[PDB]
């Protein structure tokens, strides 16, 4: 069963399939805004851009995940298992736990050094609070959910890069046509 699993990974359709997946769910949303008028926040950036990321990293492993590349492309798949999931739960925490408008929060300040942020602000301008709802699943605000399928792809790639069958394979099955004339 595993055995294939690195089988199915090490094909590209099914990378080609991870990227339309994160792409299905980007797009979704960025027309219920467009459609409800929603204001996006500076933390829904981050979201955005922790997946938005790692989308364009599925698309640079799948180059070669046959090759140490793995190592390569794990560098923003892993940076983001720890940090992404690191920085998650202290979102959920403030959502779930509010306080005082001591904090002081508004329009996010973009870096100087780095034109990302700057010479891209289409998407990267904030505007509004950040933790309000906009729609919720079952009860779940987004955020929570993403969460959730952010973890699966993290869990991808930490299985997909321990795949590597080290060097006790195994040659070939037991009994493959033994007696059996005919060819
Ligand atoms: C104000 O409206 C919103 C946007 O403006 C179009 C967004 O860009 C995003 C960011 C979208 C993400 C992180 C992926 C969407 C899919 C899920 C499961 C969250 C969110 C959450 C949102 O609420």
């Amino acid at each position: 069963m595993l055995r294939f699993l690195n089988q199915a990974s090490q094909g590209r359709g099914a990378w080609l399939l991870m990227a339309f997946t994160a792409l299905a769910l980007e797009l979704t949303a960025l027309w219920f805004q467009h459609v409800m008028l929603l204001k996006p926040c500076v933390l829904s950036i981050y979201e955005r851009a922790a997946l938005f990321g790692v989308l364009g990293a599925a698309l640079i492993g799948a180059i070669a995940p046959k090759t140490p590349l793995r190592y390569v492309a794990m560098v923003i798949w892993l940076y983001s298992a720890f940090r992404g999931v690191q920085l998650t739960y202290e979102h959920t925490m403030l959502q779930l736990y509010p306080s005082p408008f001591a904090t002081s929060d508004f329009m996010v300040r973009f870096p100087e050094w780095l034109p990302l942020d700057k010479w891209v602000p289409q998407v990267f301008v904030a505007s509004g609070d950040c933790a309000e709802r906009q729609w919720d699943f079952l009860g779940l605000e987004m955020p929570q959910w993403l969460l959730g399928i952010f973890i699966a792809y993290l869990i991808v790639a930490v299985l997909v890069v321990i795949s590597q069958p080290f060097k006790a394979k195994k040659r070939d099955l037991f009994g493959r046509g033994h007696h059996h004339h005919h060819h």
